[PDB]
């Protein structure tokens, strides 16, 4: 096979194909540390040392770039190490801006590599209105997590990309978009003036919950050589095994996301018709979504994704309740898995954060977050129903 | 089993034991991303998210700590990520000192995390004499690679710890020892006034070269909690698979290192009587070793390790010769491999470092560096011989 | 989760659930050979010896049985060893009947286990008409490969089941149906008076062609107990890894096959309207299929499967041509791969069998066989076209 | 590397080397089902189909054969599958002979492929005295389990090979010897007139208790080609992963087996000087062993192995007691593991066999059988002591 501007599905199946003399339709698992060489100076095949590069990683990387309509890609130990290679690629003592509704990741990473006080950070909700007033103070990074977790607030990647060129032209301010929740299938941030697309491969891409891997894609060659250097040097790289496993699960990503999203929409609509036991509902798929205009311009076919957020006509109990009365959806952490899961950001995730903010940024104390899996739609829909009542009673 | 201050070998086999309701003698490979929870608040068992912690990694770490006579252990994606995690725990804008004869590692990591010019670095040969004059200039770390590659100079970990307490008491200067080549079986730096022990697990712990992973061990609960935070936050973590494989590999570590040492020594004694074709020989196990006194106070039973370094009765050729004529020792990089290898630091390794230094630090141009594996001693002894002449001829 | 007569998709996700005290959502890979015991008599948990039974294999077996709407399942090293265990459970020196359009598998296995001349074998095309005439001569087995490779002739599993109770009631003649190409999703032979369903898990269940493993399922307890005995005594079992990897791969079986089918169906009808370059088309999904009456009664939603067989308006070349000119369809062997493949049964497969037969059973010398993967539909449809011409010219 | 009649440890580390253009010092895991082809006729590399052959198996096979001082090797799903292929390779309606003290393996297998009543089987204890009288009755196979499990009775492979040439010249009676318990290291049955060496690689070869794989070796090219035939046709093949994991355990076979043996010997002497609490003790390494003369001619350095067997100065309780009072040894089935194990053949193993026999073959009801691992020797010795008293009190 040899792609030539085929469709997404065709690309998932063959992008990042491999090189085998034997003729293996399937890629082998190369865990080899080192490789023999023709002359001391240079190898008996493009590979010299695993960490520097190995076939499984390299190939998973070529695949994620393509799927992400990007020229380049790099896999790391996790999503956290990926965000972190980015932050440490920043000139010493810099500043970065990011949406509020973010994983504690930024909090963490942003700060750590900001050893003692290194990389400044000014969290900001509503990106398009405070970015100009904030765009400087040493800024060099703009971090957007398109659909926020759990509120699900979509952001206009283009309006941001522009607003930057405007309020900070000449100072190399790169824009990074976290595209984990939608996944390469639903959207491609680079196609909207984004310098780097970052994913937590643990979720959708691998999609089977058995690999903690992260990846980034960029069309900017220099920004990609720097970032790869840090990779080769700080060594927060992925295991040939995890890459290969992830590479394998991404081949059904288009299939798994399509299904996962239809179902989500069919579940949101249901919860958005029950004026009774359902207070608010969050799902970028609903035409009533606050930024549905962006959905239609960044989301393929306007798929809402697999995440749905909603608050019931009750309180913390009903929610903590729903989280258990459930039979098919499994209470836990994480998401984007092959199996349905549901979590209450407030308690589970957003812990060390006073209810003070868990009302402001959106994280309502009585909010139930859910990750739609690929189980039968009706078996799941009917299940959400069967659980509302329980909570109510 | 339940260890109770048993012997190294017993600990290698039962430290880091696992829990399994099915009563498995062998620890299963857990790749799950998440774990179910009884109540939104907390899990149906001690684990919540694989990156935060998972059975395979955690057991590996208890095992490594055990063998290192240490209370705590942490595993990461690689040696380089382990050194990294340590330098980024240092307060912003800090300095460190380290023996000259080091892997490019320090240079790299030390600088990278010293974003632009962050973590200072003053390399120094002969630690015990220039350390007091250097102990400041912003120093917070002293890095020691006990057996220097490839000169094989041994450093007294105690004298350095003491010297530190003297010329810089009151400044939390932590001492880290890279104990990779010797491995936990041959030495335990914590027992000599070292605050952290580092291992690139690929060489001898895993011992089969089929895994890139690194770990550290400490007795200091605070330093361990900080380091663990960065572990969870930057996410430069190992794959439950590479961790489980490495743990599997660790179980024959006492056997594998013991052998590799008896043979290295019996080989060193051979090259140490051939006054003809042998210029010099470097093996910490020879009673004629410069710091043999330190070998005696820090090396179990005085084993020298499996790394011999020697200079033949000729030059660049005779070495580049040997490096090939050999039948049993395989020309490449790396080491600590189960299989016998051989490398010429100068070329293969220390590249972009002008001959100027490659005669300074000790990295002689006509020096042959070998890594004794586990084949038959005599088969190996005899091969080294049949190899001298080739070179000669 | 705990299924309760849910839909296929839900079963595929939750059938064969595992048990683990750490509450992992994903089943761990258990490779362990043995299990600890409380007392000499019996284990500290349901398992005693891996080959006798281990969690990964057991859970897959339940999973497969469920998706196959059956009470029992058994996994072996391969399709072939699955067929053997069966043939070798037949009373010494017996006879069996099977549709001609069969893999060489029957040939081999049936023969081998028929040591020297043990298990008789009377291949017979057109089952329903000569089965009464051959039902005896020592028969004890009738082997149906529902969609014949490659002709794609569908057989009525009921009509045969009945015929048998007729021309041989009172002689335990077991009906075995190979349900590999269609897979549990498209059909369930048990629901049609079949004693055993077989699958070569390599193609569609594991799906990603990275595992050789076979399984069967039956509702018959005795037959299952004998078979399971041979399994434990000959030991032709798969490895816990191969089992887990297959299990992982089945979780998207419904998404994968449903797709491959709609695509296969859309590429048939195209090929089935080009009266010009297309002679005949073979796709159980066309309402013009010889046994489309049987397709409607046995195939779910009337899916045709992902196997299309057709003959262009030319000869050998044009076919061998097509098998190359194609860009998206990868020329090779096997099939039911995640990726589109095409083969010419005659050459590639049906070798050591004279053109004599290769015009009889239907294996036409100018017949193009293709397996539909999960690449984009139009990319593939458009590609078949792009291929027809090349061959033409 | 290129072996040239080097020593066992050298062959262990290099026999079975692989082919990689890249130059991997470490053999990669090839799971690929298939391989591409130069021309429809023959591939683009000596491999065409995984089953017919794949690198990981083949390389394993080469290594085992080499360690077994043999020309040929063949791996299978299990020891059982390996015994199975051998029995089904026999001419329809044959007879075999094997030592009484055997694993239910002959029993099951010998009988199964002996469909209904196919391959005869006359179990005999004391081989050299009843072999002439039984040698016929249709016999074609003579199965010898050198050290019997668990009495630990040694048999003279030469006396029996000879005895066969005398009482049955001309009838191709092949002699197979189960070399599992001693392993390639301690003995090489072919060098003693044996036509086939069988091993359960689950035990000492892989030796980490995470793989069920069996392998045989023979110098007889015709017997090897028939047997490989059945292999390819029945499909009871090992997986690429299990072969790879095993090959990786075999690299320390000589170090592990060397240690397990010294320990078991030092433990047997202890139990053979405790006139008080130890009735009898079975260990082929004690000069007082009934067949010590054979030991000294078949066993390397006269190593007794890792399996001891003994009866305590009490009865059934004292034993069941011992089997639990132990801290370091682990009560379970199996053996040859890296970690110590202990079992009571009577109950655990030999269940469905009336006490009647369990006093005949020697499987005394008050007999404790132990599998010495590689933990420290004194820790284990001191642990056996500490447990005799427990059983006593
Ligand atoms: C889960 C998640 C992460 C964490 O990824 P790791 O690979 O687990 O570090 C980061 N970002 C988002 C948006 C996530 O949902
Ligand atoms: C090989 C080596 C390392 C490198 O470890 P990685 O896991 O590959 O980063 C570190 N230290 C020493 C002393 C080594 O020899
Ligand atoms: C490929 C195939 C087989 C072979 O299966 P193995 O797992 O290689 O033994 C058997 N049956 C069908 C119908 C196949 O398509
Ligand atoms: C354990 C054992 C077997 C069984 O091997 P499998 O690989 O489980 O079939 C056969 N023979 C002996 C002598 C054993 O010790």
């Amino acid at each position: 096979t040899l792609q030539e501007s085929d469709k997404f599905a065709t690309k998932a199946i063959h992008a990042g194909e491999h090189v085998d003399v034997h003729g293996s339709v399937i890629e082998p698992i190369s865990l080899s540390t080192t490789f023999k060489q023709s002359s001391p100076a240079n190898p008996i095949g493009t590979y010299e040392y695993s960490r520097s590069q190995n076939p499984n990683r390299e190939n998973l990387e070529r695949a994620v770039a393509a799927l992400e309509n990007a020229q380049y890609g790099l896999a790391f130990s996790s999503g956290s190490a990926t965000t972190a290679t980015i932050l440490q690629s920043l000139p010493q003592g810099s500043h970065a801006v990011s949406i509020g509704d973010v994983y504690g990741g930024t909090h963490r990473y942003f700060t750590k590599v900001a050893n003692a006080h290194g990389v400044e950070t000014s969290f900001t909700n509503d990106l398009l209105n405070d970015l100009p007033q904030l765009i400087k103070e040493n800024t060099k990074l703009v971090w957007i997590e398109t659909p926020t977790n759990p509120t699900l607030k979509v952001t206009d990647i283009q309006k941001v990309a522009d607003l930057i060129k405007k309020h900070a032209a000449g100072q190399d301010v790169i824009l990074v978009v976290d595209n984990t929740f939608l996944s390469p299938y639903i959207s491609n941030p680079l196609n909207f003036g984004a310098d780097i697309v970052v994913h937590s491969a643990t979720k959708y891409i691998n999609g089977h919950s058995d690999v903690v891997l992260g990846v980034l894609a960029t069309n900017n060659k220099p920004l990609y050589e720097r970032l790869q250097f840090l990779q080769n040097a700080i060594g927060a790289i992925p295991s040939p095994f995890d890459a290969w496993l992830t590479h394998r699960g991404l081949k059904t990503l288009h299939l798994r996301v399509r299904q996962a999203a239809l179902s989500a929409n069919k579940i949101a609509e249901f919860l958005a018709a029950d004026k009774e036991n359902v207070v608010a509902v969050n799902y970028p798929g609903l035409k009533t979504h606050p930024n549905y205009d962006v959905v239609l311009k960044q989301h393929r076919d306007a798929l809402g994704g697999g995440m749905i957020s909603f608050r019931i006509k009750g309180g913390a109990e009903a929610a903590s309740k729903f989280a258990s009365s459930t039979r098919l959806f499994t209470l836990a952490e994480s998401l984007g898995g092959i199996e349905s899961l549901l979590e209450v950001p407030a308690v589970m995730t957003h812990g060390g954060i006073p209810k003070e903010a868990r009302e402001a940024s959106g994280v309502f104390d009585d909010l139930v977050r859910i990750s739609v899996g690929i189980e039968d739609t009706d078996d799941l829909l009917e299940d959400i129903k069967q659980a509302l009542k329980q909570a109510t009673n």
